[PDB]
């Protein structure tokens, strides 16, 4: 398009959300091409992260851990306006793996604690992708203090299946899952720290193991599960995404199945179906779709076990609906033989 | 299927076989649905891993570890009769990841010593997929213990290639891969107890490390080599089955392929051709196809090959024929330069 | 087919070049079955990994880590002159993956000090495939001692994306990838030795560990960055072949993406398109194509960010050409809130 398109181009403003719920969008795109335009401002704050009162500085995009989904539609422009107020210690950036240059951004966008600054990318390829700061020189130690997200590019006539029949969703949930490196003492007791960089040397000698003390959802071990599962109903078609920037996932829904997966997360790339056990690398997102056919509990997981149900990496739905006798039926209940 | 309807459905009672074999089975489904019976006790029993007389507390479902291979088709119905002798020390139940409900089958099957189930569900989607045992609050340490296996869900038709060819195997195996996470003491000794609650502390000390201490198949160092190898001949059509409940693992035919890999373990999901190297994420069952071309020792390995060489994960196959200067051959042997 | 058949067949001699350069050749073949001859010379050689002089008694095919490309189209024969001079120390192989029958050619190379060996094998199948020494016993030392490369097999038409469409790269590089596990004194740096099998038992404990010290491109921290960055310009169609003989890599371009990736590496595999980050097994190798669309730096990583940033696993690019501002624009500079 020449200049002056570009800059006709409709403008909109969103009010985001906070994961694992998504800001309002429209799976078919509305109108031609917009500059779809987003503010966050960065925090740099404690966190807890388990029930043993764990600290990280976390460092969250729009104040949460994972920063939160943006979508736009292909051949949209995201135009972010990124802040990093006064009160933080570190300088910022941002790297959309959606986007083309500049380091996805982040050559383009280093901000110092009372510095902004306006990024505008053309999202040029359909899927999900990571977002992630990535400072020159301290790329891994903002990524795993939390400092990253995911942006859906749907196709401009919304979600299709392997044979271009539309699949259309009724709800989306985005999980972010983060790798934490907490420091330990000699007796083991997780150490804390009075400002994030006290802690960078102790962290990265953590890091170099490749073994995360902390595997979690939305930021915390238990952040989703028990009274705070997602929801869903029976004969609902749930889309979950799923990103990890920094290390391999699998995910896997305990009682249900990935309908249709792009385990690579790019809508150009025909999905995978009917799996068990997804793979999505770090460094990517992924998606996962499913119509829920059986009420009850499930648990969403990494499906390395002891990341799930020993380091956090396990979430809840919670289903209504009636129960489907042909599906599975109880035929002798545990009884004593 | 109405209740009444599944009701009216040939029975058909299989008698399971140990790992690597796999019980008679037709790769073409005989007539219509049915409700295939299986039976399993699940036996807790010290088994011995290595050369070194190193011991896991396994929890084996049918005695083995891995747990058989049970083999339906597509809208077959699998019913279980699970038993949980009062010889034993602890709950256990079954979680199907081929099944739709109620946490796999696990929040139904949940029995105590001295206890049995009977479970049944529909079997709606063909691969190859993980079982395990999963008690809440005790999920990674049952699996890492042994407890899992998997099935294998047939199309109706039998397998296909990616353009709806009949691919027919001659022969099939299943090769479970077990990470075990075994306590060594202050001086490096693998550490022996006397009950499986016993070893339960020191063995999570270990599995929150995310390093196995082995990673075999079929339950020991050494289970698939030497005379206890895989046979196949020349021309031979052989289906290998491979299942890892808790790790990822990169299996390879050392001097062969797969010819065609379903590396996501299910069979609406296209097959990739000619690997050399296959992935199979943690929670999850793949199936490779090959047809022997030269006779002699192939090794069958985890490509990690540390995994393999160092922690058990390697098997052997032995095949017989003619072989095919064509395709390989020493122009000059080794000999002083 | 027969002896005459394969005596008439034309022979091209190769010589290969380092890498990450690949030796000339054509995509489309040139002509009919080719007998392709090749020469490899095996250095023991001490190479230093990085810029604090840490050394590794490399086990270089070629004398480079990873050892060379070698180029040939699918049902040509790859004829490789091993040479193990009387100067080394230790007994080695070669186990082709791309090839059919005795374990990758491994059982048919074992070369002594002072011996060589002239191995023929037909490509079949068309890809990029891992090689590697692999002497029984000993496989993954020599392997995490860098004895491993890759070949490509070139379909005889040239490469083609899922649908039947040519892809023709401008020019093509090779990355390898290498984990090294290097022993550490008790103050935590690395430990040097007179002779490769000095450091047999101290580097055997730290691979069992299942975490290298460092993970490198071209067999050193920084190889591919400053004067030895790969280049590009906008508009340029770049072949990026990526290898790992022994374990997982995830890899990325930074600022720009894989527009077709075979990520299994095989190109009867219909590539995945618009990829953020591909996934490489450990033992096999991938290859990227990606047409570059901004200028500037690129950086080039395994996106596990730890193993990229701390541990060695960064490549740069340096791309010349036009801005393009409708893919990227910075609408507000870093600027004071
Ligand atoms: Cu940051
Ligand atoms: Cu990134
Ligand atoms: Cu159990
Ligand atoms: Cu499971
Ligand atoms: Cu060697
Ligand atoms: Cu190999």
């Amino acid at each position: 398009a020449t200049a002056a398109e570009i800059a006709a181009l409709p403008r909109q403003k969103v009010e985001l959300v906070d994961p694992p719920f998504v800001h309002a969008h429209s799976q078919v795109a509305e109108g031609g091409p917009k500059v779809v335009e987003f503010t966050m401002v960065i925090e740099e704050k404690k966190i807890v992260i388990d029930d043993a009162g764990t600290e990280v500085h976390a460092m969250a995009f729009n104040g949460t851990v994972p920063g939160p989904l943006m979508v736009v539609h292909q051949d949209d422009y995201l135009e972010l306006t990124l802040i990093n107020p006064e009160t933080n210690t570190l300088m910022h950036n941002i790297d959309f793996h959606a986007a083309t240059g500049a380091l996805g951004g982040g050559g383009l966008t280093e901000i110092n604690p009372g510095e902004k600054t306006i990024l505008r990318f053309k999202a040029t390829k359909p899927g999900v992708f990571v977002y992630h700061c990535a400072p020159p020189g301290m790329v891994p130690w903002h990524v795993v203090s939390g400092m990253n997200g995911a942006i859906m590019v749907l196709p401009r006539e919304g979600l299709h299946d392997g044979k271009g029949k539309a699949l259309t969703y009724d709800k989306i949930y985005y999980v972010g899952e983060q790798d934490f490196y907490v420091p330990r003492d000699e007796n083991g007791k997780y150490k804390k720290y009075e400002a994030p960089g006290d802690a960078y040397e102790d962290t990265v000698k953590v890091m170099r193991t490749l073994t995360p003390t902390h595997v979690v959802f939305n930021g915390a071990v238990g952040a989703l599960t028990g009274d705070k599962a997602m929801t869903a109903a029976v004969g609902e078609k749930v889309l979950i995404v799923h990103s990890q920037a920094n290390r391999d996932t699998r995910p896997h829904l305990i009682g249900g199945h990935g309908d249709y997966v792009w385990a690579t997360g790019k809508f150009n790339t025909p999905p995978d179906v009917d799996q068990e056990t997804w793979f999505i690398p770090g460094g990517a997102a992924g998606a996962a779709f499913y119509t829920f056919q059986q009420p009850g509990i499930y648990a969403y997981v990494n499906h390395n076990l002891i990341e799930a149900f020993e380091l956090g990496a396990a979430a809840h739905f919670k289903v209504t609906g009636e129960w489907n006798d042909d599906l599975m039926t109880s035929v002798l209940a545990p009884s004593g033989t």
